[PDB]
């Protein structure tokens, strides 16, 4: 129950590529970073990622995605996304996700959005989606902070 | 960019073929065909050919070119059971310069098709355009996905009622079909949100739906208290993603996103992993939709679409995807001894039909009917002969033409559905 | 204020301190003498409340509410009956005046009320109810008025060996209610000739019958040369149009103008298509109208067609209010009306599924227009109207008859309003069977 | 496309324009038919008013409304004896030229054109032989063509009966003075009348066997039956209209002869003018018969334009000018009946 493997992450809209050097300054390494959008990997889009993809380079821990045109577009594609590397029924492996939005969109979108994660929004004038206790770098570092919880701690 | 013009010369020279051949655009290196003619298409030209090819203008009449699918006005054939019209600058750089006039000078216009031909200049048509045109939409490809795994076969004795469930309901056709395939039906859920859909449900089927509520309100806790489930029916609304409308909203924008409402919702009823009881699904949308997303919805649900046109076994003209998983769902369509093929086989009494075969209908409203020597049109009690639904079905709740046909125009059809939930009577209970 | 004419306290004190009697006075003005009765209490009246007792008693509001006295059938004041199974409505000058004074204020106040005609029998003052109203309610509307004619004639039974199909010509055909009864009780109908000219009822009657039917032009273009081509006719059956005949109007015309003149062709057609002196075939015709009108036009029509009429009310065999007088010659005319099992005498017959009536029978044959127009049944907890396929229901036609040339609501609210009682016309058709063809 | 008055005046001034091209009461095109004064034609909007608005006369002896437009919103009397036209504003002042209708309201005595000889001033000119196309406007104009009524035979000398008639709707006495100018040998006559008092013979000094009746609600087909034979029905008007037809068509009907019979039997009735087409058709088709005109202000001063529909024998035969008319159409009677 103590000192775990290097975490691997799948993410989408990796852009900046400054979520492994915020791993880094927290002074873990990450296991395998992985990334597809047209150690920051880039191979593909998101637009053709398939089941046996997964298979081959799953399963994952976290995911870092959001929507910093249309919202749908990109929340649905993260979903499923999200439905593809979920961990499988009935088991008890660590795992997290995370969505990012801005403040002005419709409350049509919130129930939309609040029907389908399942989750109850939470407010930061600023938007955080998911089921993790705990733009501007100091949130993205206070999430990270707890991210001993699942990761190599002795 | 190379013009037709000096293609076209050479072709009659017997150069080369039109395997090279981009009829709609002349330019080389085509990634696919044409099925009415001999030649090719290119990729760009294939996109626009796929959307534009199925809808019909308020004339009864193909809206755009057929071979170019471009224009703002050409000839319009004016021959009876026939529709297509042709192009005017098409003819007279392909076919041959001079005729675009001669006919247009005399009457009655034969396109093509209507009258036997040879080879006009260039213009050879396809020996079997009727089975090439079939194999364009169906046998296309996205992904080549993997075919699905039959289910074992259930033996008598072993079978249980079947515990339906159906998103965006409408009137209910899919309990109409189960209960005229002879299938036992143990439970239904809808969840239609029409007062006027819900009462012809409720009156009709003498309270055996479960109207619950609104799609949007389904939650996860819902399902095992109504569930597990076995058949996962539906089928989004159609008025937005369509080019039929100048708005025409993508998937993801507008009324468009009430088809993730069917993927989220069949996700929880399907069985966990351990579990080996037959599951099955459907989904249905317009054919009409831009090629950007047609090729989204056989994605998510990870299946490629096929088309029925309802030509074969009904008298209108209607053609959409049908995506899910049924046992034979890829089979060829045979009609019945108990179809209506023909206009003359639903209309009443003292009524004389000029066409044969309805365009497609809509929720608006040439005229097909003469009774008493005075050109007449179609009643609310002969739109449901047509798609096979009982007749006086919508005689509910006070409604006249503007609602009894609104209805009408956005169902099913009975026979259609017939031909897919036919080889359901080998899972499930019985008599 | 004369001795003739004197107060309405007058006679009332007269009766309470036995120094007279009730059958010698009017109920309504107080004058001396009486010429007829009182239908429902005790009493007589006056030559000119007769004359309106018998016009403006079936008369009923939007509400389904009477619009006057059911004393005086005068309405200086109005108070209902709230209780319901009742549109009666008592006056304030007939409470106080009989009753006694100060009545109406108590009657005003206390929630809810019950009529007279609720409450058990008793006797208020001189304001007293007859232990068979009804009986002499059905025989008020149909005695002791005009003149008396001579019975027509009754013709001898026609055995069944030699009976031959019946040819009907029906004036003013409406959507073939006819047709309908006569197939029905299966006579073989070996010719129908309609005149209509309303296009959407020649649409019913064409699409329904299967053109077994023959259509004629306006009524007003039948020469004599047409009646004799188209003859023998066996039965010249017609209901004139009462746009301008009903008192309803307030800018009516009557007999003699207007549309009223349309009674006249029905007399002349019938006058051309009977049999001549010296022919013994049997020869039927009817003529029917509404109840409530002037009672000149009545008797003019009694004079001009020789007969009385006699009045059938849709109650004892449907769920609906709907009275009409019928001339005619038909065998059997004047016998008494009784329901058969397979009659819907209620509203819950008639009605959906999931749909419970608060009502028993309902008002005459519709959508002050509050609280009881929009409150005929419920379903799903809530308040809905009557559905086109109950109202076929309750007029005793099958279901989903004007289902044809794609009109809503109105059109067909519209043709069922004014056409005729099923279950009424079978009970006057009935023994036309002894003497035609049957099945 | 709608042209004014004023405009087709102008036109019709250049000749561009033919005057059997419109209307000439309203100004407008699409004539129906043809106007009986001048040359012209009218539509049937304009054409039907005609028929039923041309002999309106007041009891001072004037036209009701203008002679062109008969639409009276003024009244220019004409100052002549024993003429009845009428004039308005606009029908002379637009139609044929600014001023003529401030010009002739001006000379008094004023004659109107009908009065003075036949000119064409300006655009409207008096039709050649308008005295037939007046008497072809109205009677047998519309219609169906039901077959004239038979002629009955005569009896020479031969057992001439006294006559016996029922005079239903005229004055109680009108039509029986009529019948003793003759000299002819009355037998029965029974008199009735809208609503009145029910008397024996004495009334006045009259005794010809006169059983006066009260309203016609009292009498009934025993009354008839007992009462005739008959063989002279009279009637027409002396409200509305519908009650004196309807009632006279009822006890007409009653006391027809049934069939087989040979005897004669005549019936007349008469009505003004001035009845909408409606009334005129539905007595055309009750009674079987077409009505014709006798003009009579030439031989019956203030008495004119009564219809008569009649089997009389010789109705429209040509006069050679309360007593007369009557006395012309009942004078081809003697020939059946009693004389002196
Ligand atoms: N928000 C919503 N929740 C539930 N149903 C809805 C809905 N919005 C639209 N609908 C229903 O979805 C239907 C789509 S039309 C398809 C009807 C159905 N396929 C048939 O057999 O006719 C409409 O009839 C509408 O009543
Ligand atoms: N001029 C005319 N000639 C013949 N029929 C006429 C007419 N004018 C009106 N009618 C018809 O006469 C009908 C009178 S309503 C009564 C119809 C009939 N009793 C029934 O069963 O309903 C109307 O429906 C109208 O269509
Ligand atoms: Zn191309
Ligand atoms: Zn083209
Ligand atoms: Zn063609
Ligand atoms: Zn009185
Ligand atoms: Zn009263
Ligand atoms: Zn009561
Ligand atoms: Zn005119
Ligand atoms: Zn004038
Ligand atoms: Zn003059």
């Amino acid at each position: 129950a103590a000192r775990r493997r290097p975490i691997r992450v799948l993410s989408l809209f990796d852009g900046i590529a400054t979520g492994y050097l915020v791993l880094k300054e927290l002074g873990i390494k990450v296991g395998k970073y992985v990334a597809s959008e047209v150690n920051i990997k880039y191979v593909n889009d998101v637009r053709n990622i398939t089941k046996k993809n997964i298979e081959e380079w799953g399963p994952f821990d976290l995911v870092i995605g959001g929507s910093p045109e249309g919202t749908g577009r990109l929340f649905f594609e993260f979903y499923h996304l999200l439905n593809y590397s979920r961990p499988k029924e009935g088991d008890d492996r660590p795992f997290f996700w995370m969505f990012e939005n801005v403040v002005a969109m419709k409350v049509g979108d919130k129930r939309d959005i609040s029907r389908f994660l399942e989750c109850n929004p939470v407010m930061i004038a600023r938007y955080f989606w998911g089921n993790l206790p705990g733009w501007s770098v100091p949130v993205i570092r206070h999430l990270f902070a707890p991210l001993k919880d699942y990761f190599a701690c002795e």
